[PDB]
C-alpha cells in the first residue's frame, strides 16, 4: 500500500521531466535569438 | 522571431500538461491514503 511513497515518486519524475523539457527549450530560444542577431 | 512564440506555445502546452497529469497522480494519492485508513 506503499502507494503513498511511490505516487510522490512519479509526482516528483513529473515535475523533473517538466523542468528539464523548458530549460532545453530557453537553451533553443537563446541560441535562434542570437543566431537571428545576424540574419 | 516566430521561434520565440512557438518556443513560448510549447512551454506552455508543457505546463497544463504537466499540471493536469500531476492532478490526476493526486487523485491516485487520495485513494490510496484511503485505502491506508480503513484497515
Amino acid at each position: 500500500n506503499n502507494y503513498t511513497s511511490l505516487i510522490h515518486s512519479l509526482i516528483e519524475e513529473s515535475q523533473n521531466q517538466q523542468e528539464k523539457n523548458e530549460q532545453e527549450l530557453l537553451e533553443l530560444d537563446k541560441w535562434a535569438s542570437l543566431w537571428n542577431w545576424f540574419n
